[PDB]
Parts: structure tokens; C-alpha cells; sequence
């Protein structure tokens, strides 16, 4: 089983085009203001539900902001910062893979988010799965699924 570090629900639809059988953990204390955070985790819950998807809901707090604030190549850290967070769940539930949608994010570094991922293996234990999560068309079966349910596309990556 893998748990699957969700960042926002474009990202989340794309993915589940490909991944049969994960349990997903919504975690991003660098998304601000918090009602953009409760909008992206919305949009999220409705994805969940509309395709019974097993999804936590990480902490969001003012502390675990503060955590990531201190974190922050600065993506680069930020991302590791996620990451982290991720696999120390996956082996705490038991779950011998780890991965992100991030993966599946047009704009993102898939060099530097599969280089992360291996160093956060080696750490905890917990492999990591890459994909091309964007391959298979899936990107754009993503697209399609996010206007049928008309699913909040924000218009930038969520940090300030
Ligand atoms: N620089 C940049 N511009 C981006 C995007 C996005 C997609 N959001 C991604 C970014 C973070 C999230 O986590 C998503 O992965 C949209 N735009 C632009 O905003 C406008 C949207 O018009 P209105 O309907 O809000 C339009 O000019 C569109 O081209 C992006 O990523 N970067
Ligand atoms: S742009 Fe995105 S990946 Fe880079 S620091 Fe901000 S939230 Fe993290
Ligand atoms: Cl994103
Ligand atoms: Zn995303």
C-alpha cells in the first residue's frame, strides 16, 4: 500500500488515473491564508467523496506553519518539508510506499521532486514512488474531471 501526499485536487485527479489502491494525506501548512487552505481541502473532500477516495487530513496550525516557515531551493525545501511529513506517516500507519501528486503538476520539477523522494527513502525506510503521474494522457483526463465537477484550479502554487 502507498500513501500519497496530496497537494491540491487538479493534481489528485490526475493521479487517480493511474494508482489503484492508496491512501491519500492531504498536508500542506504552506498554503496561506487559511481560507485558501480550507478552499484547496474543499475541493479536495469533493473529489474524495464524488470517487470514495480514502483521504487524512493533516495538521494545520498556526505551530505547524511556523515549522514549515523555519523550513524555508527554497521549493526545494519546501518540498522536502512535505515529504518528510509524508513518510514519517507512511511508516507510522504502515504503509511500505510513499509518493505525491505533486508528481502530476504540470509545472513542477519531476528531477527534483524524484531526487527528494529518494533521499527521504533512504531516510525513513519507506520507498518512494515515481511516476510520470502527467503521462497517459492523464494530465488532460485530469483537466476534463476537474470542469465535470467543477473543481476549484487555483492560480498560484499556495504559498505567501
Ligand atoms: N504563473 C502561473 N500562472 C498560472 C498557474 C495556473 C495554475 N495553478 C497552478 C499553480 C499553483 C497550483 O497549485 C496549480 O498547480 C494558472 N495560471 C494563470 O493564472 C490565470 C488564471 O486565471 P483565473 O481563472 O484565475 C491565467 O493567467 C493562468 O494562465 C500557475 O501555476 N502559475
Ligand atoms: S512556490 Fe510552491 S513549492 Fe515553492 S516554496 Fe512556495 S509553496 Fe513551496
Ligand atoms: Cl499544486
Ligand atoms: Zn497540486
Amino acid at each position: 500500500t502507498v500513501l500519497i501526499h496530496v497537494c491540491c485536487a487538479p493534481d489528485l485527479l490526475t493521479t487517480i488515473f493511474h494508482v489503484r489502491d492508496a491512501e491519500f494525506f492531504f498536508y500542506n501548512p504552506n498554503i496561506q491564508p487559511l481560507s485558501e487552505y480550507e478552499k484547496r481541502r474543499e475541493a479536495v473532500d469533493k473529489v474524495a467523496n464524488h470517487f470514495s477516495l480514502n483521504v487524512r487530513y493533516g495538521e494545520y496550525s498556526t505551530e505547524e506553519i511556523r515549522k514549515w516557515y523555519t523550513a524555508v531551493k527554497r521549493c526545494e525545501r519546501c518540498i522536502s518539508f512535505l515529504l518528510e511529513r509524508t513518510a514519517q506517516e507512511a511508516r507510522k500507519r504502515g504503509h511500505e510506499s510513499f509518493s505525491t501528486t505533486l508528481l502530476a503538476s504540470p509545472r513542477k520539477n519531476l528531477p527534483m521532486i524524484e531526487n527528494i523522494g529518494k533521499t527521504i527513502e533512504e531516510k525513513y525506510g519507506v520507498k518512494f514512488f515515481f511516476k510520470n503521474f502527467r503521462k497517459g494522457g492523464a494530465y488532460q483526463e485530469g483537466v476534463r474531471l476537474s470542469k465535470e465537477l467543477g473543481i476549484y484550479r487555483q492560480n498560484y502554487c499556495g504559498c505567501v
